[PDB]
């Protein structure tokens, strides 16, 4: 790529967007050569991988005394640091983890996870302040997008009715297909239903989502399943080795409604997501791959809570001093409040980070708890909410738990986040924290 030829991309203040179409080799070949160019020249470099899977891939033939790796971490002891998007945010929530680099390279910089938005927002702000060089690598950069970008090989894109979960008759083209398929679903619940029918038809299935990706994605090339039923987690560099993509073009849609994070209905994916889902196939020029979709894209995702959670993380990995931080360029329009609105002190920030790393709290719930609570062992907010926030158990009844002293309470949080009781998270897990374990 022309922009990264020579050394000009290394100067402080330079922002390089490596937006090559999928299959160009940006992750496994262009990035390691960028890292090795930074390493043999003694420049402090930060490399951000989307997930731990890709981190260990990035590791191969790079780690040593030159490149120092991190699995969220908190250890201090190395000019090139390679870590995940969330690990970068989590380390900057610490006083001991606010180190800076003169060159920063972020792979899959399109990820709309709040940690990724805050990570590229902070690095973009540092680059705009002439304090580091920034390289963003993604086939779908933030901005205007094409749902059908170029591929290395031909893709047959055809609109078809796609089952909304299980199906009993019809949709024969699904099971007749000779080859492996990647089926994108809006949620884990929908993916479970799709997987039931597929296994009933005698097909091998591997389900990929936010909780199973780090462990099960490795089994895809090993076992070569007929179908990979995945959420949007596979839009960030996953090589599923399939010849057909089935894409309902929908996604779950966490929104803050009436001070509560709701999980109702689905939204049409953005043009960037559909391009990334379609980008799973056509990766080279041999055969003709298939992209079966349904519906049109919707780029207006401003109402999603991920943008508020991104500013929540960005405000707490930055400091009141100096210039105000922003989201990456075009995404700044979606910052819901003025920056710094969610900044907490060092004491509340440790509680804020503890709820996320040790209690699996969402950034939204972790912030609301940390900013209104004074004692980290106090759990009274979990049962002092309004009657509308009462949580039902697996049997549909009220969730009753005993505090360590003997008192019986009903799960009723002041701040209700529906993501804590479904989509990978179990209501039992919230009870362990509520009951004081
Ligand atoms: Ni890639």
């Amino acid at each position: 790529p022309l922009s990264v030829q020579g050394t000009g991309w290394m100067s402080k203040g330079q922002i390089t967007v490596l937006d090559m179409h999928p299959g160009s080799g940006k992750t496994h070949r262009v990035l390691p050569e960028l890292v090795r160019q930074c390493a043999d020249r003694g420049m402090r470099t930060l490399v951000l991988a989307p997930t731990r899977v890709v981190l260990k891939e990035m590791e191969r033939a790079l780690a040593g005394k030159k490149v120092r790796f991190h699995s969220a971490v908190e250890g201090q002891t190395a000019i090139v640091d390679v870590m995940c998007h969330a690990t970068y945010v989590h380390r900057r929530l610490l006083p001991q983890g606010r180190q800076n680099w003169e060159v920063a390279i972020m792979d899959e910089a399109h990820w709309t996870d709040p940690h990724s938005i805050a990570a590229r927002g902070h690095l973009y702000s540092l680059a705009k302040e002439n304090r580091c060089a920034l390289v963003l690598m993604t086939a779908t950069p933030p901005g205007r997008g094409d749902p059908f970008p170029e591929s290395n090989g031909a893709i047959m894109s055809e609109e078809r009715a796609i089952p909304d979960g299980e199906w009993r008759e019809g949709f024969d083209w699904i099971t007749e297909y000779e080859g492996r398929t990647a089926w994108f679903v809006p949620s884990i619940s929908k993916g479970g239903a799709v997987a039931r029918t597929l296994r009933q038809r005698g097909k091998s299935v591997i389900c990929l989502n936010s909780k199973t990706f780090e462990k099960d994605y490795l089994r895809v090339r090993e076992e070569k399943p007929d179908f990979v039923v995945t959420t949007d987690i596979s839009e960030m560099g996953a090589n599923l080795d399939v010849s057909r993509v089935i894409d309902g073009r929908t996604n779950i849609k966490p929104e803050e409604v009436d001070g509560k994070v709701e999980l109702t209905g689905t939204r049409k994916v953005t043009t960037a997501s559909a391009a990334q889902r379609r980008g799973r196939v056509g990766r080279t020029s041999g055969r003709t791959d298939e992209y079966i979709y349904s519906g049109q894209c919707d780029d207006d995702d401003t109402s999603l809570v991920q943008w508020k959670e991104a500013q929540i993380l960005l405000d707490n990995i930055t400091t009141l001093r100096g210039p105000v931080a922003t989201f990456y360029g075009p995404e700044q329009v979606k910052m819901p409040e003025v920056a710094g609105h969610y900044r907490l002190n060092e004491e509340k920030r440790k509680h804020f980070r503890h709820l996320m790393t040790q209690c699996d709290f969402t950034p939204w719930l972790a912030w609301h708890v940390a900013t209104n609570t004074s004692n980290v062992l106090d759990r009274s907010w979990t049962w002092q909410g309004p009657e509308e926030n009462a949580i039902d158990g697996a049997d549909g009844d009220l969730v009753r738990f005993k505090t360590p002293g003997g008192s019986e309470r009903v799960l009723q949080p002041v701040w209700k986040d529906c993501r804590m009781f479904r989509e990978g998270r179990d209501v039992k897990d919230f009870i362990l924290y509520a009951s004081g374990r």
